[PDB]
C-alpha cells in the first residue's frame, strides 16, 4: 500500500516513535507535523493519504484538525486516526460526531498499530 502519512504530536519524542513504528510495517512515506497549524501547512503540499493525529496538542488541538480537515473540498474524506494519551479521557462523542476514522491510546505497540490500521482499511475500503 503506497500511503504517504502524516504523524502529528507536540512531543517531538512520540513523532520519532509512531514514525518508526510505520517503518517497521512497512510505511517509509512518513512526514511529521508538531500540531494542527504546522499539520495544515503539510496537508496543503498535497499527496497525504492517512494522518495519525494526537488530540492535545498547543495552538491548535486534533479535534479542531479533524474538523478542518472533514471540512475541504478536496480532503474531507483523508483517514484521521486520534490518539489520546491515560492522562485524560477525552470528548469522544464529539470526534465521532465530526467523522473521526479510529482511536488507539499510545503508547501503542507496532501489533497494536497495525490491528487498527488493518481495521481501518477494510471498513474504509483502502
Ligand atoms: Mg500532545
Amino acid at each position: 500500500k503506497e500511503l504517504k502519512f502524516l504523524v502529528v504530536d507536540d512531543f517531538s519524542t512520540m513523532r520519532r516513535i509512531v514514525r518508526n513504528l510505520l517503518k517497521e510495517l512497512g510505511f517509509n512515506n512518513v512526514e511529521e507535523a508538531e500540531d494542527g497549524v504546522d499539520a495544515l501547512n503539510k496537508l496543503q503540499a498535497g499527496g497525504y493519504g492517512f494522518v495519525i493525529s494526537d488530540w492535545n496538542m498547543p495552538n491548535m488541538d486534533g479535534l479542531e484538525l479533524l474538523k478542518t480537515i472533514r471540512a475541504d473540498g478536496a480532503m474531507s474524506a483523508l483517514p484521521v486516526l486520534m490518539v489520546t494519551a491515560e492522562a485524560k479521557k477525552e470528548n469522544i462523542i464529539a470526534a465521532a460526531q465530526a467523522g473521526a476514522s479510529g482511536y488507539v491510546v499510545k503508547p501503542f505497540t507496532a501489533a497494536t498499530l497495525e490491528e487498527k490500521l488493518n481495521k481501518i482499511f477494510e471498513k474504509l475500503g483502502m
